[PDB]
């Protein structure tokens, strides 16, 4: 629970401008119906952690893609700021080309609604939420400023959150592809114990 | 932002009974007072991600000590329902000896201020919380029931939150000790991204 | 009247998880209509005056329900920590196999309807109450925390209840089946007032 | 909980005007501190319950007293109403010579703060209240009007609260003067629980 | 002017249990349609000016009844207290076999809607009614509690309004059967005015 | 309880202008300090009960003096209307000279205060007030318009009253100077009834 | 704009009981539709100017009447004050005989509609209100008690309010029948002020 | 009965900006302290009824003069306003020279608070009143916007309002210099009812 | 940005009487869809920068009429007013014969509904907006009182506006008829960034 | 009238980090204390006609500064944003180095406190404000999004404004320096007058 946004209910709707590709495209979630989605705010343009998050989810965008989960970026920037970032050269601070669409909160709706403007800045805080292809919201990861978020642990969570949902058994502390997995009852259970104790 | 928990800002007081090394004790914010502490909430006792956690918390609870970082594991169970999970086998699914305190939010008020009580269950969702040693939280993480958390990305973000703490650097996605951080402002953040792209 | 549970009135309705021999079911008052109820609410499992109050109960359910009364016991503790109680032999503060359903309450939604939960610890008090087959409320019995119930007396209430439910007559003061009772009506009663005085 | 009455909280206070060995008085909740008080209302003079229990608890009256507890009875109807109950014989439905005080509560106030008027007919529910020494309430016990309540239980009740204020030990249920308590405490508990079972 | 009461305005309806003739019996307002009443309220069974009020009445209850109306007394005291006292000789401070129907108003109800509930007591002050036919007030007589009515006067005022009600001229101050009355009007008033001065 | 005017408490204090011997004069109730008062209100100078009432009580002034009780008569007409009614003769259904003050309740403020405003006239109707020395109302009489009042029944209950405040005795039934009183305790009050029985 | 008595607006309804040609009639607003009214409130009956004010207005009745426009005056007193006065000579300060309707209001509803009522004596101001046959407020005339109003005057105003009615043109300040008017619009009005001036 | 404006209360305090002998000056009720005052409100410069009333007022200013009374005329329009139309020949609809202030009440403040303004035009009616020198309302005159005042009436006015200010005698209906006045009290107003009838 | 003018949604709808060509009219907003209108409110007649902006908007009605654009002065001076300043020579501060509309604003509705009232003064401030033929507000200019707008900029403004509700361009700061416009999107405004820079 | 921006009173204070001379710095409104101050708003950094009023304001900076007069703009973007446009070459649409302070407003305080925030877009509209050298906002003016302001308009407002401040005379229509002004009151307005006409 951030904002409108909770844990197990419908995300919060949202609709932006959204940079993709180098044009303008509008961008909503009812778009990705069927797909996860990794939704990740940062606070502002041309600054100094946010590029290195933006280039690292862009770097990984196909590793996400190969699991049905489109990932977005969104701050209270325009599309006019972010397009003069991503035509900025990277070893000068840009973005350069990116592979996932980034998208504007101009009136700080998508902020509000999720809870995660910093309001005596009006710029967002490191917010990333993964919603299912339901819509349904199933976490939540918020940074304070100074420290960037990582793109190997939203990932893990993303499969995890598929793993459980095709399964039926639960994750672990730590799971990664490959790890045991829990059956969730009382009886069922005790062959995961048994065998890690 | 999670009920009264807002990033920037006094992490919400608490005070519990807490089982500490197999005894009864009262545990509250202010004891930590100085050093940085890690907060988990987690939702029943003898359930299955839940042991998985905490006993993988527990095993690494030195590894935080060593930086000056205290780890607290709460849920709404009482405390005479952790002392007898603590003193139920971990092969049959109990917790085994603990390093770490598990305090009982039997009112439900630590879980209603951090709001990450499960409304329609009673029970808290997995959700993790890093405050510093002033007392500010730093850092939100909340995972739906069925997937647990990371312990190596809990102590990454100790890490980086110190290091940004006692350096003025902000810390790129990813971050891990031995890592280049930029230093934040115009000109100085120029040396990270011409070498790094 | 105790909080929404007012004698004379049906009594407030519920539904929750319980433990019946040895596995979880959905257990609803609504579902004893025509059968006399005895509800306890009881504070917290793996304490003391508690489980005697529970095997005291559950040793006598089958008096109970040849009157055509169930018992039911309730805490705010879950149904994992009431099973795992269950599954703890008697002879180290256990209850063992149970022969009454064991309800959980742990959004404590029944302690607040039937007005006993200790609001400064969040947990149930001691209270007891007798609803009828028309499910109504008809006794109320509420006991600090140090000192246990008497089944005996939760019989002789029932027992008394059910017997002037069929009879034009009133129980006096110690009533037990086979005690004089009284015809209600200034001229009838004068049977009764004869013999005793 | 009952009206203003709440377990664990200092019992309402009271003030009324009571027939105390055929002459009239006033009695106040202050007159009994450090003493404990069995106070038990009833709905109507010159009728049927009511002087069955009235006269239960005149004949037992030493048996309190000898454990420094005073029994009072008390009613809607007037102390002359009372007196002239008191006159009447017990073989013609009166109550005759008696040993403790009868309350007249034409107000309605006692019965409104104990929480036991049944609105309707603006007469008490059949609630009695256990109160310590130190005016906190300790029980309440009330039954819909047709079932008289038991003096055996009540004086078992202020035996019990006594032994457990004095001893700091609790009653299990069932509890009667020389019976095993236990000792509330993890550690100490054990020797009870295998000792009897 | 009396609690719902108003001279002029339809009496408020009343409905209570009374002891009529020895036995309980339902009265209510409507029963007396076409008739006057005269509804005496007094504060309490068993006492000092009370059965002299009500023997009173009951003594001259025919006079009233030639006249078409019907007397009836009323205090807060039960039906049960009601025959109690009827059943206790008058030389004893008892009201003896009664003429006039005797309400009990247990919940107040009509005390508090004909305004005449001495609030620091609970007990009616002796405020006596005149109803007519119609089911009209036509009159208000309350007295403080130490000074009892007077039945003559009573009657006066029941023949006075009868004689108004048949008539349509009006009585002067005094008026007693027999007595000049005068005609409403300036012109034929002065045969009144010149006669008597 | 009338109005603002209530049995037991201190009567609604009043100024007002009144003819007086002819003349004009400000009467206020706290010059009758230390005296009964007899207040009586009626609706309309130049009319019919009215002049009856008020010539009444002028004409027997003395016999409420001598008791230290003063007459004051009252209606919402001026005092210039009161003075051209005083000043018609009482056979042509004037008020001639009188020996009681005669107050206007233009503004209506005593009418209201006392409840006895007649509100879809303007008028008050026929009540009449006993106050006491120490300012107390012990007495309200409201008769409906064509019924006028009785000055024998005025002077019976304040010389009643009077005899109460006096003697500590209450009068029963009807009493008059010389009648026997009770002795308002349960054992002092067998002298009347068996005398009297 | 005097209490609802607003100007263009329809006057307040009004209805009372009066005195005409010395008999008591019902006079209400509607029975003057389709004709001019002058309504005069004054404070008192049998006073000094008032007296005055009626016989002014009275003795130039059929001047009004000639005109459609009925002349009504008001008081608070009642309809037996005002048949007193017209009873009385005027050569005593009395009315005599009269020639419009004398309204009684006393509910002070008509006093209050018209805003009038000097509230601290609870009389009416000299207030003299014109309604055109319409039933629209045309005019207020309010004075301070010491001085009378001019029956010149109000005929001035009913018959230039006539006027203007008829022919669509104003008068001028001081107009009198027979006066110069103008016509209200910037070019026609040039006649009239060419010509005096 | 105006806005703030009732007979018998300090007239509302002003200040306004006017038009004296053709320039600007500030002119406010607190100068007038000890004289009398007629304030006159218009409804706009440049219209028809309107110039004949300030004209009129005008070149009577110098008879309420001398008798210590000043007269002001007011619109809603501004001070330019006048000055023009005080420019403007009297021939062609202008004020020609004028020997009163003309006052602009641009915030309707004025108009406001003396309760003349005609909502829908935002203009005030033809409302007049008389203040004395203590400044208390004494007089109000509202005429409807088809018919001008009368400067006669309001002169005759000051002057009985004057006369009763200094002689203590009330001024009858239609009184003038010279006429006779009444002493206003029972016996003193005999002669003049005597003389006049 | 202006009571409730917003730029962007509808103009306050406005009604008011206006003068056009020498007589009166109603003139309203509705009247002048699907044509431009320049609302210019004023702060009084008979002044000093107001018939220079007056007078300069007339002259040049003819230049914003060929566009499609009504002109409309406003102020809160009356019609009659504004008709006495029309005509009044422009030699001696007076307006001549207008060719535009001018509005009386004496409610102070349009002053109020375009946020331009000087509060304390009761004046409209220099407050000047562009309307679209589609209702909608496009520009708000508003001076302080000793500064005249520019008729000018004015004109310039409403071809601008025209300008790019015709084209798919927008207008350059400074822009005139012939001057060059950019291309709303980032690749076509190339074409002006590179051509001017 | 603008948010809190209201003509004639205090401007509403600001304070933000801006862009100066290439380098971040703090700017607030008493700064600028004794200097008159063009505050414009605009949309969006790295837009259309944004750049071209930025760089013509920027362009003529010194024009407005040889009058004590200092110009900033201000946006919603970032500071961080404003240097990245500055640093982009205009040809390529940028700013360009800027000779006037850039002022970042991310929280949108500045755009809410002068009323000019596009709600829908959280964006300001073309918002230009006229503060003068005491501090107070002396004009206003706000064009919707597609078409620029004036330079040369704001240099003559800010010309007349300095003007009109120091000669205290006021400036007609259309006024540039060297033009006539006007003596503010009714006799040396004259003069303007006759000359022109």
């Amino acid at each position: 629970a951030s904002g409108n946004a909770r844990i197990g209910k419908p995300a919060p709707d949202f609709k932006a401008t959204a940079v993709v590709d180098g044009a303008f495209k509008e961008v909503k979630l009812s778009d990705y119906k069927g797909k996860y989605v990794v939704l990740f705010f940062y606070p502002l343009d041309f600054t100094f952690v946010c590029p290195t998050e933006i280039i690292a989810f862009s770097n990984r965008a196909e590793d996400f893609r190969k699991l049905g989960c489109e990932v977005l970026g969104v701050s209270v920037d325009s599309q006019f700021t972010h397009l003069a970032w991503i035509n900025t050269p990277r070893k000068e601070g840009g973005l350069g080309p990116l592979n996932i669409p980034l998208l504007a909160d101009v009136t700080r709706r998508l902020s509000e609604d999720y809870g995660v403007l910093k309001t005596d800045e009006g710029i967002a805080y490191r917010g990333l939420f993964i919603i299912d292809g339901k819509g349904v919201l199933r976490q939540i990861t918020v940074n304070d400023l100074p420290v960037g978020r990582s793109v190997d642990e939203a990932l893990r969570l993303v499969q995890a959150f598929q793993y459980t949902d095709e399964h039926g058994e639960v994750c672990p502390a730590g799971w990664k592809p490959g790890s045991d997995t829990i059956k969730p009852n009382v009886d069922d259970s005790k062959e995961y114990f048994s065998k890690h104790n």
